[PDB]
């Protein structure tokens, strides 16, 4: 019993954190074999990140420019190139602590595990997801550029993002591991501003099938609904349009619980509607979007109570 | 900016998690060194223990199996001599916690780590984790510097869903016991110097609608706490609290006021840092090392 906000365990990943200095910046670089991923930005001074010009910026630099540290030991560089807003430093050696991985892109909705690092050296890990809008509401400081997103699943780590900024209102951007962005954000000090959030439907209604599984059933009522009016009313609320791609997702959750998707579509109108009126679900007085159903049917129980 | 519930990176204690079958049971165990550590009911304990062998206990580190060459019992835990030490031992010690505090807990099934989440100490002694059946023996702990402080080991849940455990040294926090009898947990109070923390955090973050021109004294404001199910504030809990008073020039006393005002008049449909409840599971200290950058 319990449901938490579970991160995946961090030690794949602590390994492979190291220092990366270039004239006064300093941030986090991704280790892994011999090459060592880190934002572009490390080049830039402060004025720079008006217009900056990285071509022009790197052109200028040599190997011995780049200072990377590992624990106790520097590391030498022997080359570098860049892909999209990543610098890639080939290092003349390689990590023994070299985990099995992969370089994932995620969509708005999904979730994975943060390690926030500052100096190379990780202080903590936390769950999140990647919001509507493409960014983040997670828990930086200066510093932590280059801390990374993950999933593992099996022995294998799968490596989604690379912290790069953060933005006026306080949330975070940044790129997969090969130097995409997520979202319509550049690395430029620019008027750029996060577009208007929205709630992952898909992801309040895992949730909800969650508190079934765990015993609450205090919410359901005796309406089902057509996916078109459920959508009519859930766009009334900064609500995500459910698909039939959300649907058939739900499927598995559906059938444990013996509750249709379409009924349960109608309690979070209802939900909606009402408020909780003094009640909590799983201990919380707000409803939860960043649960996915991947993650509720690996956390919850196989059972139902 | 942001404020998430953070965990400590696990790394150093996933390198100590094994498997521990005795029989049908199957459970987790902590190697350190040449002894695994796990709850004695894997096995009148000291009855059932003498009849047992050291070949009875099968111990798995990853795909090695360990041999045992000794046992004896510390309290409700069991301590494994095994013939082989652990060479990705960390610097350790083992620490037992006051309710209030909080720490990081790597839940494992079959000796393999799932996850890591952060969690306190509840007044009633309990926990409110996220364990199914297969975690007994998971483990709690704090990082300072370079040295993994251990201080819960998973032992059972209770009817309501809430979770108990011991120490590494074998003692129970609260007044359960390890067995199958009708346990229950007390009623539950509210961590009021972390509610105060958290409220700190919220103005740190530029959250000060909750704020005003009013103080109290801590005993009017103690007799609304005892009135609204939250624990009592000490001049301790005051000393504490110090520095984030100092930092963002607000009063403990004044912060005191808010807090009442909060507990009379709700909300208003308004959030604090992301959320509708007044958060209790951030003690000071977390809310200096979050808005500060600690690393380990
Ligand atoms: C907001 N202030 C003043 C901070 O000290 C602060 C506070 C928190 C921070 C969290 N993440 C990153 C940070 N910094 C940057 O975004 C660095 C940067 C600047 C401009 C463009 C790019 Cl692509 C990168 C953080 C910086
Ligand atoms: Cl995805």
């Amino acid at each position: 019993s319990g449901f938490r906000k579970m991160a995946f365990p961090s030690g794949k990943v602590e390994g492979c954190m190291v220092q990366v200095t270039c004239g006064t910046t300093t941030l986090n670089g991704l280790w892994l074999d011999d090459v060592v991923y880190c934002p572009r930005h490390v080049i830039c001074t402060s004025e720079d990140m008006l217009n900056p010009n990285y071509e022009d910026l790197l052109i200028r630099k040599s190997n011995h420019n780049f200072l990377v540290q590992a624990g106790n030991v520097q590391l030498r560089v022997i080359g570098h190139s860049m892909q999209n807003c990543v610098l890639k430093l080939k290092v003349d050696t390689a990590n023994p602590k070299t985990p099995k991985y992969k370089f994932v892109r995620i969509q708005p909705g999904q979730t994975f595990s943060v390690l926030a690092c500052y100096n190379g050296s990780p202080s903590g890990v936390y769950q999140c997801a990647m919001r509507p809008n493409f960014t983040i509401k997670g828990s930086f400081l200066n510093g932590s550029c280059g801390s990374v997103g993950f999933n593992i699943d099996y022995d294998c780590v799968s490596f989604c993002y690379m912290h790069h900024m953060e933005l006026p209102t306080g949330v975070h951007a940044g790129t997969d591991l090969e130097g995409n962005f997520y979202g319509p954000f550049v690395d430029r000090q620019t008027a750029q501003a996060a577009g208007t959030d929205t709630t992952i439907t898909v992801n309040v209604l895992a949730w909800l099938y969650a508190a079934v599984i765990n015993g609450d059933r205090w919410f359901l009522n005796r309406f089902t609904t057509t996916l078109n009016d459920f959508n009519l009313v859930a766009m009334k609320y900064n609500y995500e349009p459910l698909t039939q791609d959300h649907v058939d997702i739900l499927g598995p959750l559906s059938a444990q619980t013996g509750i249709a998707v379409l009924d349960m579509c109608a309690s979070l109108k209802e939900l909606l509607q009402n408020g909780m009126n003094g009640r909590t679900i799983l201990g919380s007085a707000l409803l939860e979007d960043e649960f996915t159903p991947f993650d509720v049917v690996r956390q919850c129980s196989g059972v139902t109570f």
